[PDB]
RNA sequence: UGUGAAC
């Protein structure tokens, strides 16, 4: 509840020339309590009278009733900002170094230096690209500093810590003022160009990074990387992440987790001897020597001092200096920069269109109904993203313009225009339009925004290779339901003192000009195989087609503005964008180290223990039938990064015998660690979803990093949430939803008000605050309508659907009638229309709660009911798993030493049900979780229909609707939903092994009947709330169950009928990945 | 309608 609280500091902080606390309750006495205390309020402070007579008065309103928000009166004109800089800017500014970055536009000149006119202006390089200003997150620090102001021991040694680094940002920020931003959070020409260019975008990261320091580590690191950034624009991440790939290598193995034949965790008490040839220390020191180049000093003294010993116990430094050099900010170069970049190849081209035909080879010779309805399954995939170019559209009545996908399909289809037979050119004729992809610490990526014909034509082969590569080890990335502990524990199991682990960075070749031919010729060349494998008119179309996008890609062309000009240049170089980019890239990346692995062999022996690819890193494990030395991996490397550099491949390849460093995850000393640099304060680019969106994202990005080992102040981020979240009735009057409409879970949901743990409605007025909300989730839109209700549209579902099911529709018709209905959202009028509604209904809604006829449960409903029915008692649980995971807070920590972990993700899709099974092998329709679910639940004759009606013959409809596996598809269904809704997969819980013998025996269920549903509720209520207890007070309890039999029936019903919710916290985890 | 592909 401390979240009220702390917003009232803060507004009573920001203004100071009236506060309206605004309360509700479900109790219809109290409530006109709650509505005459806040006429009173409005009317005392609209006369300049104290308030303290009225919150004694109404003292009951303030002890039951519950806060719903808070009313900000403030005259002042948005100032403040420039008045509480000045005490805190004594520090002398900063001065940037322009001569440290390579294209000049890197450096921070004055933004006029670099854009001399307004109409050559651009905030393309520095845009933080984010709903919130750097105003409000100056005021967010020095509110958190006047409050730790009178802090003492260790908590003041982090204030000072924190105050000194300000100073920095604000003795630069004010030399030139403060950046005034406009309505859309941007900045403008105005604003800027008396201003360094970069000075906004530095100011949110060195912000971030200040309210993230802590230990005096954390402010060495803090102070370092906040001056240099301000100079340095280009190679600050890189240099200071560069360190880690070599010092993974380093650590000795004491003890590490392996993955056991049931694919599961296992400690293992091995040790492993960390053998480095001296080769490999001049490569370190080389990459010392540059940081210690480029200005970087205290940094570089750690690794070293760190290098002395190399103890996996003082690693921790190293993990937090490779996750903090992220949060310096994204490299946003210039596009034609990013774009310029840009007969041994035999056994690697073989391999690639080896592999084509593996994974088509079955679905082909069968004759696959998805790869004969294969432009159907497109249609329906089909997103609403952008197709190039901006056409002119006609809907009903309406002509508007827009670039969205889905939209240029239905013009297309209503005009004779539609032809997804022929595959547009990519070429100097039609060159294909541009989008980007913005990293931290690495150079900037085009992304190829082909026409929708493309899409349609690969995305039902793709999926078939997704497919083959979901049961195959090699990709790491698709294998089963597995998550990165089982990649972790799969390097481990066969480290020994024989064996030798090989990774690799292969980001630059997928780029490589060298690397197209091999490429688009070796999947073709599979393709054509795949061609004489069947005579099938449908089956021959679709792989035909494929073969052509990759044809037109052979040779393209691409559209690269340059000022206020498009240039068009032929790439030829394999860019992003296509549906077949990680698929294609994971074959390519598995070829490309199978070809360096066989040609080394001829030299050395070894045995392959693992090979992998995952993303932009490939890896294996090898075997030497005798020990391991120094020299012995000096000749292993040597000849590897040889054999790369024949190829003309500029990768990073190293050799080690204990660790490994790739994108996603890094193994040093036998334990798994995971960079936290995701960027609270300045995103990769703009996108369409809402300030409340974004808190929820912010929220989500700060538990993520948390985490991850990177943690920014709890109460920073609170302050963040209150001025993201507010909302102006007018001027002068700004309203502050409150902690229990923050928090409780309903549409509206922004962060859990505890971190680590998700709660749920357990008293009247939060069920009363619930139900309300949700009462307006979905809000209206003009627009959407009229386009809803335009003939090229209803043609367009209809379509659809007679071209999918056969007998009758409506479950089904409905779907899909939705499905694109929504697609219109990525429209912002539409997107704009329904965001001016959720403020209006969101406005009246604080004011005043409003009725519901409610009648819909949820997932909240079937907990209450729960609950009352359980009988807790301290219990004892025993640490007896060693960590493997060594960032993790503690709290989170302890559970996983208690209970366990997992290397798997819970099924919450219903996908391995049989009727989700049977409707994939005759339908190319996907149902979702909740439509599965509604329709499990239908009358015995209705699912036959169902099936039948999407082509599934007769003799299985009705072999299905009788038998014992429809029985349990039922609970699967029901199983898979729940989990769904509980969020199994996402946050803390992801990692808890929620099968675990231990947390088990703290469950003690008697079984007074025998019903599935209701047995699977109270097992799984009951694991939450003892794991919960344990994550908020470190001890365990037992929970006993003591639910009637009569009680069962009627919670059985109620779980048939439960509504999935939407809301910004939901959505945030969605966005996570 | 400052809008930028596969996931």
């Amino acid at each position: 509840g401390k979240y009220n609280l702390i917003l009232s500091e803060y507004l009573s902080f920001i203004y100071n020339s009236v506060q309206i606390p605004i309360y509700y309750s479900s109790n219809s006495e109290l409530e006109n309590r709650c509505i005459e205390f806040h006429s009173k309020c409005l009317e005392n402070s609209k006369n300049g009278l104290s308030l303290r007579k009225l919150f004694v008065e109404y003292n009951d309103v303030i002890e039951n009733a519950t806060l719903l928000s808070i009313l900000s009166y403030s005259y002042d004109k948005y100032n403040a900002v420039e008045r509480k800089l000045v005490k805190y800017a004594k520090g002398k500014p900063l001065e940037a170094d322009l001569t440290v970055n390579e294209l000049d536009y890197e450096n921070n000149k004055m933004t006029s230096e670099l854009f001399p006119t307004a109409e050559e202006y651009t905030d393309s390089l520095m845009d933080p690209a984010i709903l919130t200003s750097l105003s409000s997150n100056l005021n967010a620090v020095m509110f958190w500093l006047e409050k730790h102001e009178n802090d003492v021991a260790e908590k003041l040694k982090v204030y000072k810590r924190r105050l000194d680094l300000f100073t920095i940002v604000a003795s630069t920020i004010n030399k030139y003022g403060v950046p005034r931003h406009n309505a859309k959070y941007r900045y403008e020409y105005d604003v800027m160009k008396d201003k360094p260019y970069y000075l906004v975008t530095w100011a949110n990261s060195s912000i971030e990074m200040l309210m993230s320091v802590f230990s005096h580590d954390d402010y060495l690191i803090a102070k370092e990387l906040i001056v240099l950034s301000y100079s340095n624009r280009s190679t600050l991440a890189k240099l200071v992440s560069s360190p880690m790939s070599i010092l993974v290598a380093l650590v000795d193995i004491n003890g590490t987790f392996i993955t056991n034949e049931e694919l599961e965790l296992e400690f293992s008490n091995k040790y492993v001897r960390a053998i480095v040839p001296d080769q490999t220390f001049d490569e370190l020191n080389q990459m010392l020597d540059n940081m210690r180049k480029a200005g970087l000093v205290d940094i570089p003294k750690m690794i070293q001092d760190w290098l002395v010993d190399r103890s996996i116990e003082k690693f921790p430094l190293m993990a937090k200096i490779y996750s903090w050099s992220f949060h310096v900010g994204f490299r946003k170069q210039k596009m034609l920069d990013a774009a310029l970049d840009q007969e041994m190849y035999r056994e690697y081209t073989m391999l690639i269109r080896d592999e084509v035909v593996k994974m088509l080879e079955e679905p082909v010779k069968h004759d696959d109904h998805l790869l004969r309805d294969s432009e159907l399954a497109g249609l329906l995939s089909m997103s609403s993203a952008s197709n190039g170019e901006s056409r002119q559209l006609k809907f009903g009545r309406k002509t508007i313009f827009s670039t969205k996908k889905n939209m240029h399909v239905m013009d297309d289809m209503a005009n004779e225009r539609y032809t997804p037979g022929i595959i547009p050119p990519v070429n100097v004729d039609k060159p294909i339009p541009l989008g980007r992809r913005d990293v931290p610490g690495r150079r900037t990526r085009i992304i190829f925004i082909l026409p929708y014909e493309y899409f349609i034509a690969q995305h039902a082969v793709v999926e078939k290779m997704l497919i083959y590569a979901k049961h195959t080890r090699e990709y790491a990335e698709f294998y089963s339901q597995s998550n990165q502990l089982l990649s972790y524990g799969d390097v481990t199991r066969f480290l020994s003192n024989n064996t030798m682990v090989l990774y690799t960075d292969v980001s630059q070749w997928d780029s490589s000009q060298h690397n197209t031919q091999p490429f688009r010729k070796g999947i073709i060349m599979g393709l054509d195989i795949l061609a004489n494998m069947t005579n099938d008119a449908k089956v021959l179309q679709t792989l035909n087609l494929y073969k052509q996008t990759q044809i037109n890609l052979m040779d393209s062309y691409v559209q690269i503005p340059d000022g206020n000009v498009i240039k068009k240049i032929q790439y030829g170089a394999v860019a992003s964008g296509e549906k077949q980019t990680k698929a294609a890239n994971s074959i390519a990346n598995l070829a490309l180290i199978k070809t360096v692995l066989s040609r080394i062999s001829n030299k050395h022996s070894f045995a392959t223990k693992i090979i992998r690819v995952d993303g932009d890193d490939n890896y294996a494990v090898l075997q030497f039938n005798t020990e391991v030395t120094k020299q012995m991996i000096q000749d292993v490397s040597n000849d590897v990064r040889e054999t790369y550099a024949r190829m003309n491949a500029k990768v990073k390849a190293l050799v080690s015998t204990v660790g490994i460093e790739i994108a996603k995850r890094y193994i040093a000393g036998g334990k798994i660690f995971f960079r936290a640099g995701i960027n609270l304060l300045n995103n990769e680019k703009r996108g369409q979803s809402t300030q409340w969106d974004q808190a929820a994202i912010l929220y989500s990005n700060y538990i993520v990093n948390r985490l991850r080992g990177f943690e920014t102040d709890r109460e920073f981020i609170l302050t963040k949430i209150m001025q993201m979240t507010s909302v102006a009735i007018t001027g002068s009057l700004r309203l502050f939803p409150s902690e229990r409409v923050l928090t409780t879970n309903s549409t509206f949901k922004v962060f859990d008000s505890e971190d680590f743990i998700i709660e749920y409605g357990t008293t009247v007025d939060e069920v009363y605050i619930q139900r309300a909300f949700m009462s307006l989730s979905s809000q209206k839109s003009g627009i959407a309508d009229e386009i809803a209700a335009s003939s090229t549209f209803k043609n367009y579902v209809t379509r659809l659907s007679e071209q999918l099911l056969f007998s009758k529709n409506n479950i089904v018709s409905r779907g899909i009638a939705l499905t694109e209905k929504a697609k219109l959202n990525s429209y912002a009028p539409i997107s704009l229309e329904k965001r001016r509604a959720q403020i209006s209904a969101l406005l009246t809604m604080l004011q005043k709660p409003v009725t519901f006829k409610s009648s819909k449960i949820t997932i909240n409903d079937i907990l209450r009911d729960i609950k009352p029915f359980f009988t807790v008692s301290d219990a004892h649980l025993p640490i007896q798993y060693q960590k493997f995971m060594p960032t993790l807070p503690d709290n989170v920590q302890y559970i996983i030493q208690c209970i366990g972990s997992r290397t798997y993700q819970i099924e919450d899709d219903g996908s391995k049900s049989a009727i989700s099974r049977l409707i994939s092998k005759y339908s190319v329709y996907k149902p979702s979780i909740e439509e599965l679910y509604k329709v499990i639940s239908l009358h015995e004759n209705e699912i036959q229909l169902y099936l039948i009606s999407l082509g599934i013959p007769k003799i299985d409809a009705d072999t299905y609707v009788g038998s014992k596996i429809y029985s349990r598809d039922k609970y699967r269904i029901l199983e898979s939903y729940v989990y769904n809704l509980l969020s199994i997969n996402y946050g803390c819980y992801q990692l808890f092994d929620f099968n675990s013998p231990d947390l088990e025996k703290l469950i003690r269920i008697p079984f007074k009947g025998k019903i599935p549903a209701v047995t699977f509720i109270l097992h799984l209520y009951a694991k939450l709330e003892v794991i919960n207890y344990a994550i908020k007070n470190g001890s365990w309890i037992s929970l006993f169950c003591n639910y009637p039999k009569s009680e069962m029936i009627k919670l059985w019903k109620k779980m048939w009928n439960i509504t999935s919710l939407r809301s910004p916290y939901t959505n945030a985890n969605f966005f996570q990945e």
